[PDB]
């Protein structure tokens, strides 16, 4: 038995379904192979086209998944696929009245074309099963559960007809108990919140991470009326007819303006943030108070997307409502795809189960094989040096004691949003300088954002207050009080109200990772590190060696352990071996606008990336002029002659698009198969 | 006592509050004058920046009506704007959360910076006074009716809380006596449906249009799942969790499938389009039946966009519910606009009310003096022909019984969508031929659009049934029956099920175009004409004598007709003496893709218009090198020397982007500032 979960849009990788199509509808694109019930290949679209939480179809990482299996398309049992079909072409039937151009496609269609396009696959009509978006949910978040009985509570943005349900789990049945309308989704008010501090989609976890630093009383009574905490579980949210978002007209009334981009975060802000975190704890504690009582379960699996916040569960598990709380490293839309997988092969057969709980999200496409990475190195020689050391891990913990912020890379990427030892960022964990360079010099993000902590199995309760309900801590699903004697020795992974977002790695969840902490522990005496994920501000994580490559040469990180080899930066990288390539969204423009009198105005020249929410960029003409001449074969250097060679002028310009990841460089060829 | 009423959103010529700002997002940008309570001045904002039903700030029209009416910025004593505060800024502020880079102003602040900047015009905060929606559209409907008590029906899309509101209005206060929220606006009900017919905002009155030719039958039990009607004269409509439109789950769900652009019109389309029609009628004529009884008022003024659903208002005026029906020429946001202004005065002290009922719409700017006509049409030498007839009109209808199309162009511009022979385009009424004659080769439009007729006061009853009750023919909101004996007489103006628009011209609502169409009728024993809009598929109604002349020459009209001048299109005329002009929205683009093996695709050439559903088009590399260099002073043949020169496939490109208005071809200079009559 071996089935394929999907979930996503159906964009091409180079257009989408209509032109321009929102980032909302149907993201976080992934494919999850199940077979015999274990889950043996998972990864996010996002990571292999580069796009953070992207909406195109997942057609790479089902290729990947077959890979990672040893399977062909052939060897597929069924398809899930984590909506109703009704519902999802309902959706694609609106996008068609507002573009009368593009073709009445919908989703059976359209799934059945990029498989067979893209992997060669006639897939039978019998095959492909569509399901219940919470239902997915529940699956993916119980059956990883090793629990035999449990609550389950899904809650995130909207399914096909809820924003939450609460289900019964007894051996491989749910058992719907209780659902809520779409107008009451958490996931929409803290989605439409977010928006009031100049954030977007995807940023959630940020507000999160800001409302630590907030006062929540100053905005406790004017969140007060936006929803009623009503008897025996129920709650309502209170609309209005302004304005398509819960939270914007009320707060404008009270003389609250939306923070623009580039502004600080005023107290007002952080507020803001410390209002609208405390009130979805209100809310979702008030639904699970009510339902533990009822339905008479100790156990808890919470899933959807609400569950990625770290806070939220943290509290959950420091109420007594439960004696044993867990949430999956997916939660999300991509969790909830794996999730048709095994509702898929319920409905055609029985539902085959894991036999324990999930300890590790290494999940996704490797690096490569010993020495495909050493050869595939050796073609980056030009920009790295690079060592071979008896023991990577000895000499990575010695370098972390040195004060050295590493990346590491190593085996398969995690499932989810994070990082865990895989595809990481790792530095000494005391020092409370090393939160504000790594936030100012290397992540390149906002100073008042936290880092998680990694630590040992053995010495998590030397330093965490772990009480309460038994929680799954390997995923950094649960923030946890930092203990009091530990903070001042944490400075860099302790926030402000003395939490962290913890890791607990183990021999079993990952070996290697905590052969690292416990190492460096044993010459520091902390067995804690810094653990952010290895990525710049405009990508996801990366998956690919040459991805950790270059988010290490265009990052600001000291020593990059990749598969037990050590890479570093030379003195004087030479761009002009690197070979430019065009992503598929990749876009070059020379505009001119209205100028004075009626005139065409300047030429000015963009390059950009062609989907919703995409950044652009000023060049110059000759970068212009060099950029137009990429066929992804000949090097930035003979390029660079047909303006009149590389100068320095030149690569710093091109080294700032490679930062931004306007197009791809690296050097010729590739890595091949792993 | 002068007023100034506003609507609309607040951008720039060039730019948009947010980039790509919706076009839904407060349209139809107008400014109107009132001075001692009559309507003075007013011209809908797409006239002068050529933008159809534009969002943007209405600056220019806001000059034009000052320098109308003799007056000074400063001379104004207030201005209203056609929403509540709150409204609006909650609307901005909306906007400015999902752009979190849009400087954070809203409707006081950028009112105030449009008129400093764009006229001088530092406007004390004191005569800014915001007006609730359907209050505007209501004093609008109603101080133009000439009636001193009615019941007034204002429905539209939206306003701040409300999708139609019912009031009394007795001298000049208005009572409310009834609403409806926004889940029940009949006016979304019709935009939604409008998007399953491959059509989108702005085409409601082609669904109108398309309902005749389909049997109301076949989806009638589909859409009566989307209402029922109450008691009391209440309505619901059967919302759904699934999209942000209400009719389309259900059909969806039902094998509708939704038109695709330059699909044929399916029976099925039809049969959709006349169900939906079938709907608004019954529902309003549900909440007509209910408050003509309980109020017991025999007079009626209606208003909101809805109301110029003239099918719709023909059906209220026959039906036996009311003795006088009152229609506004612009019920659509421009006259909100306008009672903006009255409920501004009203607020402000006193208002005073206009003296006798609305006749003529022609309040717009005009075409200019009589020299400076003739000097501007001596700048376009080079491609027309020009006579200057003893009597133009007797020669025109003339013309027009010889079988020629003429654009007729005269005095000021028609407030509101229909034109009404100041902006018209006419022909001879009999043939069944001159409709695919005016419509595939002059509109450039669907060929099943009927077309209006102009109808003189004293013959109008000898060839339209106007009974049922006294409704206002001046303004053409009203589809009557045309009389059996008469629907072949009249075959290009007479539509499918027997019916007409019917504009009823008099000495006093407009004098020279009464003349004209009696002429035609002394000439021919018919004195009907048709009358449609004199604009292309690519513009709005044309404004300036330049709007008149360009329009002329890029549709394949016989003559022109232009303040008593007669213009006709030279043999070969010379594109080379056009001096080429950006418009504030053009925007030249040279654009490369991504190709295969991840290399840089082709560089193509394109010239697109930079506003929310704006043309686009491919151009050729020589007319992206020529465009490139437009100064804005040059003329098009001495631009194209630097490709050298304008070759006849260079005159044709540049033509096609003449007819599709990506930017403004015209003899250097100007008619320069219109002068005092
Ligand atoms: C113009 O036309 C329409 C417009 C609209 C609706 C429609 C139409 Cl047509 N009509 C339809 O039907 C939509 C259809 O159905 C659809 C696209 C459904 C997709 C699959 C659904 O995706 C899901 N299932 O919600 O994915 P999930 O990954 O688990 O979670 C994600 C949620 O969780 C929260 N969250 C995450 N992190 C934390 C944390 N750390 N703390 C607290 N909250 C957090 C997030 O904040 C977020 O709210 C997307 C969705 O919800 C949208 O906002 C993301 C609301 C979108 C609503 C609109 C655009 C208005
Ligand atoms: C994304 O943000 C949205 C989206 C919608 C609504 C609102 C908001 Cl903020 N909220 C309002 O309040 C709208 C406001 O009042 C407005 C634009 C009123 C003009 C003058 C009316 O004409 C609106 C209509 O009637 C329109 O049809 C032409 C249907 C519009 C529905 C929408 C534009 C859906
Ligand atoms: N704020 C606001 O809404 O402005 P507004 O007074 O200009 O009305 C526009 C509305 O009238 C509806 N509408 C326009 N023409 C229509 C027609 N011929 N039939 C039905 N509805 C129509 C249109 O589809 C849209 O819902
Ligand atoms: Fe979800
Ligand atoms: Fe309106």
């Amino acid at each position: 038995m071996l089935v394929l979960g999907l979930n996503g849009n159906f964009s091409a990788a180079d257009t989408d379904v209509v032109p321009q199509l929102g980032e909302v509808f149907f993201h976080d694109s992934a494919a999850s192979l199940i077979r015999d019930g274990e889950l043996v290949a998972a990864v996010e679209e996002e990571r292999l086209n580069r796009i953070k939480k992207t909406t195109k179809f997942p057609l790479n990482a089902v290729r990947e998944c077959l890979a990672l299996a040893g399977a062909r398309p052939e060897d597929v049992d069924a398809v899930g696929y984590y909506f109703p079909e009704n519902h999802i072409d309902t959706v694609l039937n609106h996008l068609y009245t507002e573009y009368p151009r593009a073709p009445l496609r919908y989703s059976r269609e359209l799934i059945r074309q990029r498989l067979k396009e893209g992997l060669g696959w006639d897939l039978p009509d019998e095959k492909l099963v569509y399901v219940p978006h919470h239902e997915a949910h529940a699956y993916s978040s119980y059956l990883h559960s090793g629990m035999d009985s449990a609550l389950v509570l899904v809650l995130d943005g909207r399914g096909e007809l809820h924003s939450g349900t609460v289900y019964r789990a007894e051996g491989t049945r749910l058992e719907k108990l209780a659902d809520y309308p779409v107008p009451k989704s958490l996931g929409g008010l803290y989605l439409n919140a977010t928006y009031l501090l100049g954030y977007g989609f995807g940023d959630e976890y940020k507000v999160m991470g800001l409302a630590p630093w907030g006062n929540p009383e100053t905005y406790r009574d004017t969140f007060a009326k936006l929803y009623t905490l009503q008897d025996n579980g129920e709650y309502e949210l209170h609309g209005n007819i302004m304005v398509p978002n819960l939270v914007s007209p009320l707060f404008y009334a009270e003389g609250f303006r939306p923070r623009r981009k580039g502004e600080p975060f005023t107290q007002a802000h952080r507020d803001f943030a410390a209002a609208l975190q405390e009130t979805v704890e209100k809310i979702v504690l008030h639904i699970l108070e009510y339902w533990a009582k009822t339905s008479g379960h100790s156990r808890l699996c919470f899933g959807g997307g609400v569950a990625h916040n770290s806070s939220l569960n943290g509290l959950i598990l420091k109420s007594g409502l439960f004696d044993e709380v867990f949430v999956h490293p997916a939660s999300h839309d991509a969790g909830a795809g794996e999730g048709a997988a095994y509702a898929a092969a319920a409905s055609l057969g029985t539902l085959e189960r894991p036999g324990k709980r999930l300890l590790s999200a290494s999940l996704g496409p490797a690096l490569g094989g010993r020495e495909q990475i050493r050869a595939r190195l050796a073609d980056w020689a030009p920009l790295i040096d690079v060592e071979f050391p008896d023991d990577a891990v000895e000499t990575a913990a010695g370098l972390l004691a040195e004060g050295q912020v590493l990346g590491w890379a190593y085996g398969r990427s995690e499932f989810g949003p994070r990082a865990l030892g895989h595809r990481s960022i790792v530095a000494d964990a005391r020092p409370e300088e090393n939160r504000t360079r790594i936030n100012a010099m290397v992540k390149k993000r906002e100073g008042f954002r936290p880092f998680a902590p990694v630590v040992t199995a053995e010495a998590a309760r030397d330093y965490f207050d772990l009480s309460g309900a038994d929680g799954n801590h390997e995923f950094m699903s649960f923030v946890v009080p930092v203990l009091p004697e530990r903070r001042t020795e944490l400075g860099a992974v302790t926030h402000v109200d003395g939490t962290a977002r913890v890791q607990v790695v183990s021999a079993e969840s990952g070996e290697r990772f905590h052969r690292l902490v416990r190492r460096f522990g044993e010459l520091t005496g902390t067995p804690v590190l810094l653990n952010t994920s290895f990525n710049n501000n405009a990508e996801p994580i990366v998956q690919s060696l040459d991805d950790v490559v270059t988010s290490f040469l265009t990052t600001d990180l000291d020593v990059l352990v990749v598969e037990d080899c050590l890479v570093r930066g030379k003195a004087s990288p030479d761009l002009g071996v690197l070979v430019p390539r065009f992503r598929p969204v990749t876009r070059l423009v020379e505009r001119r606008t209205a100028g004075p009198d009626a005139s065409a105005g300047a030429k000015t020249h963009e390059i950009h990336l062609d989907y919703d929410g995409g950044p652009s960029a000023k060049v110059s003409p000759e970068l212009y002029e060099l950029l137009g001449a990429v066929d992804g074969t000949t090097t930035l250097g003979d390029l660079a002659k047909t303006v009149g060679g590389l100068s320095d002028a030149l690569a710093t310009e091109v080294f700032a698009l490679w930062e931004q990841r306007f197009l791809t460089l690296a050097p010729a060829g590739d890595i091949g198969p792993l």
